[PDB]
């Protein structure tokens, strides 16, 4: 009768949507859905960017287009100078020197009302650094400052003679880039850099977001490390291979010889200029797990010295804005989900599995 | 005996239970529980607001209440103009007229170590538009700039003959608003747009939020289109009403005559400053599902330009801050709770429901 | 034979895993585990903190140490001016006074295109406060700012008489704190509060980030007023207790005598100086489940007035980044889990449990 339509076709029914739950519960937990929190940390101790200071890029290079004018070379053919004998490409992009050897990095950490100002001239001195954009100088940031009052901040100064002797420059280029990220600073710093005049020094102040992702098969991120050399090897990879051509630039590493021609030169910076817009949509290098963003404002200096080039970056914000990326749906979440799907309708548990599994070898 | 009571007892009190877990379960699905996920997206192309540039207000406009003066007339009484025959209320706000037809507004996505900036000076040109405020200049933003760097900016450039024929300007009011919003520009200027001075042209610095809403039953949200027209149409029909006359002034659409004598004129113009104010927490009109705030901070500008109204506005943070609000407790979960609640207490699966029904049947 | 080896050990089995994920879904729901919701409040009306604005720091600060050095003593010795008979620590912090008693404090609420500005010149006008910092301004801010256009801001203003027969001052130093922590007011305007100067009166722009958490066993937190009143008796003890004297400061509340000698001075001095660099991380008061983080950008005024100390604090964002700590695994969702674990692996309901009862009771 219908009777037996009427239970097959509920047992069929039943059995079909506990497969179908059960599957769609395990394929969203091997998903791994990921949930986002945030939360504002308050610091004792932040932790400063790279600071890449180069000058302005070669076109708009003051001292530097001023020189090479009078060799009697166009706007466009810097690279031009390298067919003149005396004049190699390390000699052209020395030229575009804007820092002397006497840049300094002091600390302020300002605070003890009883002792006064808490200078530290000695924290992680500038060094030399070649970017497509001339020779410039980079902060490797060797220790976290200590946060302690509004007044904590790191002070670039060089005293150069600024004298009528030469022109000086317009203004710098000051980037501030993820803490080991060498590829940041020798290809983007012309690009991400902002631009700030020497004649006026005033400040900027840095805010620190942090975002921490999760490491997921279907989407998974690296450290801090390796994507740095992940991506700076693509693009040097990328760079030779479409300029096509077996020479390099200051900016490259020591992998093959410089340039010693203009159009061979002209070749790679083309190719430099092409890979840098799109170094990061085109590559498959993963994103790393922790991502530092600087949001960079600007502040006023009351007080302007007269050293030469004098730049502060205040750190006054102490409260890192960390998103965390933390997983949902763990094992247990999963297991009693299941349970629930197949306790609704149904109603066999994991221990009528063994009933089962002993009526079948009796 | 006591068994009886015991096993009614209980059975009871499961079933009532139960109903009372699915009943919660079924209650807070239906009611949408919804999650927020906060991220940084890293745009590549930048979508800039629709910038509507006003002058001040017009008891602060400097060049029109010096020559309203002029007339004889107080500085509350600008609408008693139109009493005057040559004088309509047309003309009474053209003379609030700041900027000349010479704007124009370039983009400078500042790029290219090879080629230099990346000047467009046709991007979405200004046109007029009657505000509040006066005769205001609006920039559409037809296209998303593309961000390659940090010298990513909009400049507004108006190189009016700025001489001593005529007493000029002191400062200008820019409204970053939402881009189909014209409301906001012909209404909301005069309060929300930033007061920026002309003699010394400095830079705005636009960071963008995004803030994306989920259209739920109990807290509907409409598209960015939608949203506009009914609260322009709910602001002329609160002005409307208010005001108690059948004229408009030129910040209204022309759905009514001009007023063309100062009774009405200062009617409708009174009947707006009591609507503008409470226009958005009076009003019926659903919130929009995905809101564009634009973080304006300040930048110091370095050069300084011989053009008489010159303003940059930065974009040089490319990351947008994200907050997607996307619904938790999907019918699978509800299915599972309920299934869980049904199992630790009670025992009955959708499987004994149609054993139930086929003994009822027989 | 192996059928009951097989049927103990699947139902031990069995038993011990439900025991396991039971246990571990109670002790998580124990855990109270929270998420966080991040949303955009756009408010119609704000809340300013307390500004206080103080001189800076004793040793820093000009028309004090030019009159202590007058005297004869060094830059750090300034409680040695106690041992004078003529000189007490009081008349010794009266002397770093730099505001006069003319201070006001105005509000406008930029709005009324009809009637104009809001000044307001009697919101909470500032009063005398002792610092570490020397003699300072609080602005109590007793009511919230009515939020109508982007021209909102306070503004404190001193005219007092700048001339030349005193030494006028160099700079101030304004830290917004919130309301009723008397203690950030009295130990930490010198270190959090930011140093402008007042020959040229710029102002700042405060955004308004509020974090609110949730009450948690195992992270409790208190309301706004019982944590400063904690927070404040854990520093003047502590300063007490490590000064190992029995007076005090002008900056401590009156429960001892002031210090009338220079080494006990010092001493207490000292000890604040050591007590507030750690006072927050080496302190038990739990914290406050709303804590209102206020972002200090700069802006920049185009109209300089003559006034001799001119600060406007401007508060044209009125988009409070609200971010509540919601607590999720309520105890439906802990029961529904419990059910699932009970329902997958064995099959016992809150029913069967009944019956075994019954069943012992017969």
């Amino acid at each position: 009768r219908w009777q037996r339509a009427l239970w097959f076709a509920g047992v069929v029914f039943c059995f079909g949507i506990s497969a179908h739950q059960i599957a769609m519960h395990v394929l969203d937990y091997l998903s791994e859905p990921v949930a986002v929190r945030i939360d504002f940390v308050a610091q004792n101790e932040l932790r400063i960017p790279e600071i890449t200071v180069c000058p302005r890029i070669f076109q708009q290079n003051t001292i530097f287009t001023d020189m090479v004018e009078k060799q009697g070379i166009d706007k466009m053919k810097f690279l031009d100078l390298i067919d003149r004998p005396e004049y190699d490409i390390m000699a052209v992009w020395n030229l575009s020197r804007i820092f002397s050897d006497n840049v300094s990095c002091s600390a302020h950490e300002g605070s003890s009302i009883i002792s006064g100002s808490y200078v530290d001239p000695n924290m992680s001195q500038p060094h030399l650094v070649y970017t497509t954009s001339g020779q410039c100088i980079n902060i490797p940031a060797s220790r976290p400052l200590i946060y302690r009052g509004v007044n904590t901040f790191v002070r670039i100064t060089d005293s150069q003679p600024r004298n009528l002797d030469e022109v000086r420059p317009e203004a710098i280029q000051i980037y501030f880039h993820e803490h080991h990220h060498a590829h940041l600073s020798r290809y983007l710093t012309g690009l991400r850099g902002y631009i700030v005049p020497i004649a006026n020094p005033f400040a900027f102040s840095i805010r620190f977001t942090q975002i921490n992702y999760a490491n997921r098969t279907d989407s998974p991120c690296v450290d801090s490390e390796e994507y740095a050399a992940c991506v700076e090897d693509f693009i040097e990879q990328r760079i030779y291979e479409k300029a096509q051509v077996q020479c390099r630039l200051p900016y490259m590493r020591p992998k093959l010889p410089l340039c010693s021609t203009p159009t061979d030169a002209r070749k790679i910076f083309v190719a430099t200029d092409d890979v840098i817009q799109n170094f990061e949509k085109e590559s498959s290098c993963k994103r790393k797990c922790e991502e530092n963003l600087y949001i960079v404002e600007f502040m006023h200096l009351f007080e302007r010295s007269n050293i030469s080039i004098d730049m502060s970056v205040y750190f006054a914000y102490n409260y890192i804005q960390v998103a965390t990326e933390y997983l949902t749906y763990t094992l247990r979440g999963l297991l009693s989900d299941i349970g629930g799907v197949l306790g609704l309708f149904l109603g066999i548990c994991i221990l009528s599995v063994i009933e089962v599994f002993e009526v079948v070898i009796f």
